[PDB]
């Protein structure tokens, strides 16, 4: 049963990802999030290794939820006549990065460095587990405010990672790359790097760099805030118009701006506590 295993609390939010409620696991008081997604609202279906038909979101979450990582882990799931219910980790206290940036404005580079590094490690984890998220953005990143740890959420736009071209996309448009906008074609890793460029700009400038399609394909990055030249360079590199001119994850992590990152705990001590 579901309602005997979890004590449901208040609604935490709702949107494209479904509706998510605060919850606690009765058996040990572990805080959880209880996410409900209507079946009629799910367009991407997959199958478990044992061949059950589940949302692709569940398939991808299982693939990345083994062992420790910077991803919010799937702890369990249930099928209902008209919906699926997903039981997910819930850090406490917690705030999503969009809300955090909205509140605090542009982030100091030291904090952006630590956050961006954790997001890169998390996205590497997903790719290594065969999962492409396709909707990396500030709204899909949770911050554990006491531990200083960032966690990825919302795989409902994701796909199994592959080496061939993707011709479908339902993630967030202003984070999508110019090759998608123009040709409706992209490859997974280089499109991911583009979204990470958008995210890094957002962190250090307090807002995203592009709004309209013609801005995305023009790819001119204007800085509205004071940003170091090394950070500017890395951002412009991730936002290269040609996918092949973009850095690899290895190249991003070896870039001079990414050196000497704070650990999560010191990040929280300095910036979040």
């Amino acid at each position: 049963p579901l309602e005997s295993q979890y004590q449901v609390g208040p609604l935490l939010g709702s949107g494209g990802f479904g509706s998510v409620y605060s919850g606690i696991r009765v058996s040990d008081n572990l805080p959880v999030a209880i996410k409900h997604v209507e079946k009629d609202r799910i367009s991407d279906w997959g199958e478990l290794p044992n061949g059950t038909r589940v949302p692709m979101e569940v398939v991808l979450l299982k693939k990345v939820s083994s062992g420790f990582s910077g991803v919010i882990r799937l702890l369990d799931w249930f099928e209902r006549p008209d919906s699926f219910v997903l039981i997910l980790e819930r850090p406490e206290p917690v705030q999503d990065l969009f809300d955090f940036i909205t509140e605090r404005g542009a982030l100091q580079e030291e904090l952006a460095r630590s956050f961006f590094w954790q997001v890169l490690e998390a996205v590497r984890h997903c790719h290594n587990c065969g999962v492409l998220h396709r909707d990396i953005k500030d709204e899909n990143i949770l911050i554990d405010l006491n531990r200083g740890e960032l966690k990825l959420i919302d795989f409902g736009s994701g796909a199994l990672l592959k080496d061939t071209v993707y011709t479908d996309f339902d993630g967030t448009r202003v984070y999508s790359p110019p090759e998608w906008i123009r040709y409706h074609r992209y490859h997974g890793r280089s499109a991911a790097v583009w979204s990470l460029g958008i995210l890094l700009y957002d962190m250090v400038c307090g807002d995203i760099p592009f709004e309209h399609d013609e801005e995305i394909i023009g790819g001119q990055v204007f800085f509205r805030q004071r940003v170091s030249s090394e950070c500017q360079h890395l951002i412009r590199w991730c936002l290269a118009l040609r996918p092949s001119d973009r850095p690899t994850f290895e190249e991003i992590q070896n870039h001079p701006w990414m050196q000497d990152v704070l650990l999560p705990q010191e990040t929280a001590e300095i910036h979040l506590h």
